[PDB]
């Protein structure tokens, strides 16, 4: 089993970016 | 089994970006 | 079994972006 | 079995974007 | 079993970046 | 005499803002 | 005499801001 | 006489800011 | 006479800032 | 007479700053 948890992350500004704040499997 | 959890993430502004705040499998 | 959960995510503004705040399988 | 859950996501403004806030299979 | 936990991370500004604030498997 | 000229300005997305792209006197 | 000229300015995304791209007198 | 000229400025993303890309007198 | 000229300035991302890319008099 | 010229300046990311890339008089 694989568990991925993402919580309470604040991102100000994202430009021309990939795989940011994501659960990539 | 694979578990992906995404919660409570604040994103200010996103421009020309890919796979942001997503559960990609 | 695969479980993907998406909850309580606030997105300010999205421009010319792909796969944002999505459950991609 | 595949389970995809999408809830309580607030999107401010979306322009020229693809696959945003969607359950893509 | 693999457990990945992401919480309470503040990101000011992200430009032309990859795999930032993400659980990559 | 006061001259104010506003031309050819492209605005992507505006949220909770005041006095944007305006000639304020 | 006061001359203010505003032309050809591209703004991606504006959030919770004041006096942006404006001729304020 | 006072001359203020604003041209060809590209702004990616603006958050919680004041007097950005403006001719303030 | 006072001449202020602003041209061809690229700004990536601006957060919680004042008097950025402006002709302040 | 006072002449101020601003051209071709690239700014990556600005946070909590004052009087950046501006013609202040």
């Amino acid at each position: 089993a694989n568990f991925l948890v993402h919580s309470g992350n604040n991102f100000g500004a994202i430009l021309s970016s990939t795989n940011v704040g994501s659960n990539t499997y």
